[PDB]
C-alpha cells in the first residue's frame, strides 16, 4: 500500500541498493510504472513534479496512485512530491496525501536553504511525512552539518547530475569519492536527481520514428550502477520515461496517418515505458526485493 | 454529482433537448469533457466502452469520474456503460459505480433481446441503475413499443440511418425522421442516437493539416444533429469527432518539433481542441445552460 518514503529508503539504505523514483504526468505513465513494479516484485518511489500536478490536479494524482496501490496491495509504494519550489506547495502535497515531499532551495546559501528545509521538515514530520532536501558540488562536511540541523529524512547531494536529456557535453563522470564522504558523515539515504541513461534501445526508438535529440545523452548504466554502490538509494527517473513513451506515439503516427484510436498510440508506448522501468529496477537492485 | 441517467435523460425528454454522451479512454479525454461541461453549464453523460473499461481497468474508469465530480459538483453526470454485450458485463459495471448500463443485443431476434434486456433491467433497477437497449435493419416502432413496455428498459437506441465511426454516408446523408417520430410517440421515453459524430470541417481540417488522412469521411451534418433532437433524441453519442480533434494536436505538435518528448506540450493542446469540440455540441444540441 501506500507508505511513508522512509520505509522504503531505510531498507534500501541498510540493504544497499537503489529504488527508482519515476514520474508521472497522466494514466498511461502511472500504469505502465505500477505494471512493471508489480513483474519485478520491485518497491515503487512515484513522482509528481509541481507542473505534473497543475496539469493533473492533486485530487487526480493522488486519486489515481491510490487506485493502483488498491490495485496492487502488495507493491510497496511512496508518493512523492519533486522539486517542491516552497513551504506552501510542500504544505499542500501533504494534505492531499503525499507520504515523501521534497523542497528543492539549493539554489540559496547554506543557512536559507537550511531555514526552509527544516520548516518543511517540521510540519511534514507532524504529519507523519518524509523529506527530501538538495544541496549543491556538494561538500561533505556542510551536508553532515545540514542534515543534523535539519533532520531531512534523505539528501540529494550535487555530484555532477543535472535534469533532461544533456548532462555531459564531454565526458561522463560522476564523483564517487565525493559520495562515499556524504554517505559516511550523514549516514542516511541519498537520492540522485537528473539520472536518466537514455538507453540505447530507447535513443534508436525515437529517431528511427523521425526524433531529434540533439547531442543528447545521459549517465551510463555503469554509474548509476557505481552510484548505488557509493550510497545512492533513491534514483530520479522522468527522461528516459518520456523519450520511450514519444517514440511509440511519433511511430504510429508515421505508420498509419489514419489512425486515430488513442489507445493503438498509448498501449504500444505504455510497453516501451513499462520495459525502461524493468530494466532500471534490476539495475538498481530493486527487483524481487518485496 | 454523479446520478442516475435517467435523472439527466428524463429531463431532457420532457425538455426537448439532448445530451452529448462522451466516450472516454483515460485522463486526457475526461478532463476536457469535464471543462466543457463546466463552461457551458451543461449536464454530462460520460460513456466507457468495455474495450475502453478492458484499457483503464474499471476501477480507474469509476474512481477517476468520482475525482472529477468532487472537482465539479454542481454538474449533473451519469457513467454509462456503452456498449455492454453481456449480462455479466453490465453486472460488473452496476457494482462497480456505473450509473447507466446499455446492453446491445440488436444482433438477436426480437425475443432474444427482450430476454435478455429484461434481465439486465431486473438486476440494474434493482441497484439503482438505468438501462438502454437499441432496436435495428432500421427500427420497427411496433416492436419498439413492445419492446420498451415489456422490458421496462428507461432509454432506447433506434436504428434510424447513423453508424459508428467516421464512414456513415457512401451517398447522401438519410436519417429516417419519420419513423424517430413514431418511436417516440409509441414509446414516450428518451431515445438514443448511436453514431452521432459530426466530423466538423475544422476538426477535418485540423487533422489533414497534422499530415493524417480521412478517406472520404462524412458523419452525421449538425443539422441533422438539431432535427433528430426536435424529433425526440435525447442522448447523442459521440466518440469519433473528439478522437480525431484530440489526435490531431497530438500529429501536430510530433510534426512541428521532431526534439519535443513533454507529454503535456502533446496533450494539452489535444484536450483544448477536444474540450472545444463538446462545448460546440453542448451548445448544438441545446444543454448548454441548462444546470
Ligand atoms: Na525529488
Ligand atoms: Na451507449
Ligand atoms: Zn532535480
Ligand atoms: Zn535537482
Ligand atoms: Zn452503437
Amino acid at each position: 500500500m501506500l507508505v511513508k518514503g522512509n520505509e522504503i529508503l531505510l531498507k534500501a539504505h541498510k540493504e544497499g541498493y537503489g529504488v527508482g523514483a519515476f514520474n508521472f504526468v497522466n494514466f498511461e505513465m502511472l500504469n505502465a510504472i505500477f505494471e512493471a513494479g508489480n513483474e519485478e516484485n520491485s518497491p515503487l518511489f512515484i513522482q509528481a513534479s509541481e507542473g505534473a500536478i497543475k496539469y493533473m490536479g492533486i485530487d487526480m494524482a493522488v486519486g489515481m496512485v491510490k487506485i493502483m496501490c488498491e490495485r496492487y496491495p502488495h507493491i510497496p509504494v511512496a508518493l512523492h512530491l519533486d522539486h517542491g519550489t516552497t513551504f506552501e506547495s510542500c504544505e499542500k502535497a501533504v494534505k492531499a496525501g503525499f507520504t515523501s515531499v521534497m523542497i528543492d532551495a539549493s539554489h540559496h546559501a547554506f543557512e536559507e536553504n537550511l531555514e526552509l528545509t527544516s520548516k518543511v521538515v517540521k510540519m511534514a514530520h507532524n504529519a507523519g511525512v518524509s523529506v527530501e532536501a538538495e544541496l549543491g558540488l556538494v561538500n561533505p562536511k556542510e551536508a553532515e552539518q545540514f542534515v543534523k540541523e535539519s533532520q531531512v529524512d534523505y539528501l540529494a547531494p550535487a555530484i555532477g547530475t543535472s535534469h533532461g536529456a544533456f548532462k555531459f557535453k564531454g565526458e561522463p563522470k560522476l564523483d564517487f569519492e565525493r559520495l562515499q564522504e556524504v554517505k559516511r558523515l550523514t549516514n542516511i539515504p541519498l537520492v540522485l536527481h537528473g539520472a536518466s541513461a537514455i538507453p540505447d534501445n530507447v535513443r534508436k526508438s525515437y529517431l528511427d520514428a523521425g526524433g531529434d535529440l540533439k547531442g543528447s545523452k545521459g549517465v551510463p548504466f555503469e554509474f548509476l550502477q557505481e552510484s548505488v554502490k557509493g550510497g545512492i538509494n533513491k534514483v530520479n527517473t522522468d527522461t528516459d520515461l518520456r523519450i520511450a513513451f514519444i517514440a511509440e506515439v511519433r511511430k504510429v503516427a508515421n505508420e498509419d496517418k489514419s489512425q486515430f484510436d488513442l489507445r493503438k498510440f498509448f498501449s504500444p508506448a505504455q510497453l516501451a515505458l513499462k520495459n525502461v522501468v524493468k530494466e532500471r529496477m534490476k539495475l538498481l537492485g530493486s527487483a524481487n526485493k518485496i
